[PDB]
């Protein structure tokens, strides 16, 4: 069901796109889970986190709303759930900048961090 967190995610990304002029191979690092290399696939990211709502109008992580969010990342599968919530409180502490794109991707970073280390890669 992680699987089709995915899928959802590549949907909401594959409408973003046009907006950001972002291209297919910017689709194709999200899926993998690689860091943006171009700033259009930074701005395609805070698309889809601005439509799921882990970040907010304001370009800063939101937290509430737990689970609705978290399984959005991981499926409703309860020990991957579970750590996704605690990525969510370890990665809301950490400092970005004020532009929204950069900032989507300053969490991103921290979402892969975290997920390589507690063993969700």
């Amino acid at each position: 069901d992680e699987k089709e967190a995915l899928a959802k995610l590549m949907e909401s990304a594959e409408s973003c796109m046009p907006e950001v002029g972002a291209t297919d191979a910017d689709l194709q690092e999200m899926v993998k889970k690689q860091p943006a290399s171009t700033y259009a696939g930074k701005c395609l990211r805070a698309c889809v986190m601005k439509n799921i709502g882990i970040l907010d109008a304001n370009g800063k992580l939101d937290t509430e709303a737990g689970h609705e969010k978290a399984k959005q990342y991981t499926g409703n599968d309860p020990a991957k759930l579970k750590i996704a919530l605690e990525i969510g409180d370890t990665c809301a502490a950490i400092t970005v900048p004020d532009d929204h794109c950069e900032a989507a991707e300053a969490y991103g970073t921290c979402f892969r961090g975290e997920a390589k280390k507690h063993g969700l890669l």
